């Protein structure tokens, strides 16, 4: 088992660390929804699927930066919605193809104050998201842990 992002940053087999940096919409009004979708960006497989079943969570979520001080909102994993920072570990999802598939985490962002500044600035930590994974073979449990970076300014006009 083993992932890689959309810019060629692989996290090889027993996880390990990456920096994921997501285009973000440079304007968000009141009331709208910034959407992070990581499915986009995040990519997994399994490396034995004749043999093995791999199983995936989010394990955890965090958030930092102007997502952390300005937005409020969930994350969708796999089709199903959880509170944002997380306070559980997800149900599993199961990967059984040496075929790269999407990690299906998405993000949903809802301003929560604003004076029209700027509300996440490009380069800054917003996110990390643990994905933790194991299997129906051995005792392996493994996280891989995506440092999520926003790529550009957002505004929140009033
Ligand atoms: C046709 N040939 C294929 C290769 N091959 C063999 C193995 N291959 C193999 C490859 C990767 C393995 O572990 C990693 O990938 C698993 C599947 O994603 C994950 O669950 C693990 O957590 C880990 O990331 C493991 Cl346990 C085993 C054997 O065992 C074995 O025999 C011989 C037969």
């Amino acid at each position: 088992f083993a992932c890689k992002t959309a810019n060629g940053t692989a996290i090889p087999i027993g996880g390990g660390s990456a920096n994921v940096y997501v285009n973000l919409a440079p304007v968000v009004n009141v009331g709208q929804n910034l959407v992070v979708d990581l499915s986009t960006q995040i990519f997994c497989h399994n490396d034995y699927p004749e043999t093995i079943t791999d199983y995936v969570t989010l394990q955890r979520g965090s958030a930092y930066g102007g997502v952390l001080s300005n937005f409020s909102g969930t994350v969708k994993y796999s089709g199903s919605s959880y509170p944002f920072p997380t306070t559980s570990e997800t149900p599993r999802v199961v990967y059984n193809s040496r075929t790269d598939k999407p990690w299906p985490v998405a993000l949903y962002l809802t301003p929560v104050s604003s004076a029209g500044g700027v509300a996440i600035k490009a380069g800054s930590l917003i996110a990390v998201l643990i994905l933790r994974q194991t299997n129906n073979y051995n005792s392996d449990d493994f996280q891989f842990v995506w440092n999520i970076y926003a790529n550009n300014d957002v505004v929140v006009p009033t």
